[PDB]
């Protein structure tokens, strides 16, 4: 159970500096 | 606190996928 | 392996909380 959690946390951190760029990338209007 | 984390890290799977979603509207203008 | 990943998860909460308000923000115009 622990690394399934630590392999889904990884995947969401991924996730989310992906998001975070696109979203950056919109709010700039790069 | 393993049960904890759990709950948490489903809980942002979903949140991340919702945003996700929202942002892959943003950028192709859907 | 436990509390780092509790660490994460808590940056991960952050992260996303900041990404819901600034979609928010971008799908309501404000």
């Amino acid at each position: 159970e622990v690394e399934a959690l630590e392999a889904k946390v990884e995947a969401l951190e991924y996730k989310v500096q992906k998001l975070e760029k696109k979203v950056e990338a919109l709010e700039h209007g790069w």
